[PDB]
């Protein structure tokens, strides 16, 4: 069961040999199995991922639908024993109201994962909204410290940032690795220069605390491997990429329609 | 909401029309709604389907690791609101000891799923142990019971059969699709061809407008299941679970993986 | 017999005949929906964030990934409807559930004893791209007005949140009974929120006359500013409340009973 | 987090000042935290709590309903969370056939309970129907046993005892504090005095230092309080559950209700 | 699937024939399946059976340990499928304050009960306690509401009554067995049991002629005591046992089993 | 708490002394009661306990009618709490794909069990159906494993063996007894001469690996003491008899039966 220092080792070696850390969701058990089939780096499982393999949206693992926490917690049941040696990390809601969270770390730590992330996140919520709760006590502070009692465990901390003030502040935490989210994937949010932008932002950010941590980008226009190759090539701290939705929900879709398509279409001599 | 009779009506068009009748197992809403997308004829869900997207093998829906029928419900809510014009089907375990087939099957209904198949079956299951589960009442003859009172109550029937006494047993509860289960993938190619045929005819003493699908064994795929067609004339058609939603879904994952792995700094 | 949905708009539409506002109540627990109905409160609805908000959270806590709001809402029913007597009792309903069969929920709640429902939670809440986001992927405030559809369909008494001209309009078509004009986190200044219940009030009068209208939220904190609205809103017939119907009274009550034991002293 | 000896100490520091030890009941985290808003001195939770928060009467906590050692755990995540400097007590169903006893109040100190309480009690049965219970491993005594396992691993105990010999045998099983109970909020108060009384002096004759407080019957509000302290010289305060959440938030939601509902519009 | 009418029918048939009604609580699928075997009359299945056949105590089913009408529900599944042709009836708590009770006896005949009884049952409580009980909304007065409730939906009733007055206010009702409850098994004299059982036969006559009269309970805890007041009571036309039932033999039964294991030795 | 080295101890003595151990399945916590009430040596519970209480068959156990699993951990509630001076022992799912071992095998220690069992288990399986199951994840190695996993926990193990390799298999793993499983119990299954070579078959098997393992008969003809008899006095290093539908169901079946016709036979004087 290799250690946190190990897991960091191990990616900082990859980092050294120009070759990038991938990271992927995994919202069913296939999804890991296959994920640690092509060599994927670390596997993450939040609620966001059963909802998208039930075919629904990303964003339905923000709202009511169901505990976050619970839920990936039950998912464990089906991903962790199929993976063999590669680090599952738990996403974790940091502003559960209900979940006392050292307590609950440390449960995620016996049940077997490697570390974890800060998901469902508040740092996806814009406006009024977000700023209401923020202050009413569902903020983005509250996933820093979560992230910080995650730290001080040995947990590896791979934690979502939306700006260099969050890259700053997670930093502090003890994050190993950050991931800039630039918002929900797929001419809606951002363009690709201002994901360059922010993600330059947040590193330099970062290295005001640490010169060696991990940053790897997520999100908005970063849809495919072409467009992780163009961060690769604009941002140079940069270091790798997480998907979720383009790891295991397009490609399934595809797969299970075109052979579908398949056999519909044979027919009798 | 189709009625029996108008599915079965819009199947034997398409058979008319030399059109297959493809079945499909979903373990996921993302499964169904895919297959959906592929104008799949009719989807069925059972536990074996959401251990399947689990990465482990088709029979830990079998055993004890699960109760099978509070599975299939529990799997409704995700499948039945992505699926817009398919019907779909509910593996029920027939001889399930703490299950009351009526009120069971009446709920399954009230819930949405357009019918029912006899899955997980003891038809899959051999030897002896398969003779002390016929003994101690854990039998076949339950699951053609089960299909029976689901015709009864107007849910459209696609169960498993395994032999020509099955297929007739079947076709007098009422199916209206047989599914001819090759058994455990094992079976060569012209031992399937000359059991189907067996099963069709002996479906057809019963009655000569019952649907017919393949599955299992070494049909593995698409010109396996058209070669069938090809030598089982009575046949319609083939039902796949790990052929539509496992195999590619796996092959897709990886390969996509890899791509993200295989990027390179310039 | 309990009454039919008719009856009930019935009953309220003679009240506001006699110049009685409309009162709606929140209830998070037991004790709130009984209390309540002792007031002679008009109607009463139970959902996830009333039970936080008595669990001594925040209201917005209904709205995140905690808990099934549709789940909790089916929990609470044992705790509330056996001790309401003469009121009805409505559910919220979380209208973009994506693993809720509408149809088959709704008749659910009404084989419970539910008189009606709601849209809570809402995500008429969400503002910014987050909600552009929400709408665009399957998320929509538009699920919501075809749940209340349903439940109108059903014969359900409903009472949905709307936050806008549009939402009114949305849901007077879809058969809304009463219309409950939202305005924000109990923001918005008082005028805004004349201006915004009048252009309610005028949407929904675009395709019917006879809908119930009730204010809430934003600086609508007590019975002074629903009077306010009443007077500022001719069209508004009532108001209704949640934290300032339980959660306040409750709050200061308990805190003064505990000083009051607190003061009292042996003699010597 | 403070230890059970600086919990006491607290306690003492305050009975040296002539003041009474508040303890309150809490049923949901709001009076929990409407409780420690008043500064109460310490929290008790269990079933009674919840139930009467449900609009129901105490003596449901009692029966068939639920499971009360389950409920306890559950109303944790409701209110510990939400009370940052008070110490919380669970009520301990010591009789329970399906507890491990140890096992549990470990899981309970775990969790971060301060103390327990016996609640639900056997106690406040009696009759043959108690005599059978006695008999029938459902005894008063296996809830003693409770309390001095729970004093051996340092939880501060609050039991309640019914009579000088319930007394004795908390005394001796190293309780920290006494509740003598009079029943449910039957008993004159004059006949409250005499017992409470009887019960001191019984304590005594174990330890000189252990707190009494009192509890129920006729001893409905601060005045009936008062009046216990100056009639009981060795009682230092008062346990209240009913009367410090359940009546205030009833009459508080209540009034609050018809507030609104007397709100009239100026003429049209 | 036969209909109440038919079943009393049944039971008077064999009255007539001079053959006493026997019913049976069955804590266990095995217990029902075992008592149809020995043609018993009717079984019903409640919390208490359960945990008798748990090892615990009989009165552990009235207390804080669980929800007893979830229980009969959860049993349901173990009981029903067992049974071929005899009727299985419900225990349910008639005081339980969280049951919608119209909607509960409409649950319980659809999942295939013939029937319910009042159990548990405040009956089996005395003193104090239950005039407090009483006085809180938990009566047996509901118990006898349950009953006609379930009555007017052709469930077949069969329930415990401690006095001519339960007697009197459960043939109002529309009782179809009364079970007289002499108390917990193995407290009244056998003379004590005669002359109950006597007054409510008598009191039951009063409101109708025709309802069939079940002993149980206190010192007639085997067949010999059972016909004892068969012939001691004239009107007595049987007996329910429970513990009688399954409990004891099923334990005497396993105990010698395992005896006779052990006692085997290597032969030479 | 004894230790398993006490139990072991404790066990080896009454051999040693020429006695019998007695193993017992309890679906209930009254079972469990009674067979702590006669003496019994040791205590497994399982689904299929559960199950036969229920009055279905022993076999339901093994069919995807629930979470063995889950069950076991349900059914410690009813059971640990009133049995006061006997080991309990787990049936475990060993292929469960849904388990961690080593987590859940922890949890039960923690829990009070003694010990564990691979029940349900594969080894009741046959035909190409048990070969695929072997195939493909769930196979009698992995209860092998699990077994070795909870020797390494010290907890107690009394697997069931069902042929000369599984008993070498399990010695190896550690297991402080082999439980010979015949099949189901009660001209259907194996006959008595095909189960004397059968036992001594896994005795010798097994006692190559280590001489002073304790082994149980159970299933297939070997329904009642006379039997259990028989097998001592036909495997000489045989030293016991594991019962579960012998023990609870048909001793609660009959007698309940007999006291409802006794009940059901009285009547009023002349
Ligand atoms: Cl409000
Ligand atoms: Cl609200
Ligand atoms: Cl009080
Ligand atoms: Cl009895
Ligand atoms: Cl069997
Ligand atoms: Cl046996």
């Amino acid at each position: 069961r290799p250690t946190r220092s190990e897991l960091v080792d191990r990616f900082q070696k990859k980092i050294r040999a120009g070759e990038p850390i991938i990271g992927g969701g995994a919202g069913t058990g296939l999804s890991a199995k296959s994920e640690e089939a092509g060599d994927i780096d670390l596997i993450v499982i939040y609620n966001s991922g059963r909802y998208r393999m039930a075919g629904r949206g990303s964003l339905a693992g923000l709202l009511a639908y169901g505990n976050a926490n619970q839920i990936v917690v039950d998912m464990a049941r089906e991903v962790l024993p199929v993976v063999r040696h590669t680090p599952v990390l738990a996403g974790v809601n940091g502003t559960d109201p209900f979940m006392v969270m050292s307590t609950f770390l440390r449960e995620l730590k016996e049940i077997g994962f490697a570390g974890v992330q800060n998901f469902p996140t508040v740092g996806l919520i814009d406006g009024l909204f977000r700023q209401n709760l923020e202050e009413t006590g569902m903020s983005y502070a509250q996933e820093v410290e979560m992230i910080a009692e995650a730290h001080k465990l040995d947990l590896l901390t791979t934690p979502y940032v939306f700006s260099p003030e969050d890259a700053v502040a997670m930093a502090k935490a003890g994050a190993d690795i950050l991931v800039c989210h630039m918002g929900l994937t797929t001419r809606s949010g951002k363009s690709m220069d201002d994901c360059v932008s922010l993600i330059n932002e947040c590193i330099e950010a970062a290295r005001t605390i640490r010169d060696d941590i991990i940053i790897l980008s997520h999100g908005g226009p970063i849809a495919n491997p072409e467009d992780a190759r163009f961060i690769l090539d604009s941002c140079q701290g940069c270091h790798g990429f997480y998907g979720a939705s383009s790891m295991e929900r397009l490609p399934a879709e595809e797969a299970i329609r075109s052979q579908t398509l398949a056999f519909k279409a044979i027919r009798r001599q």
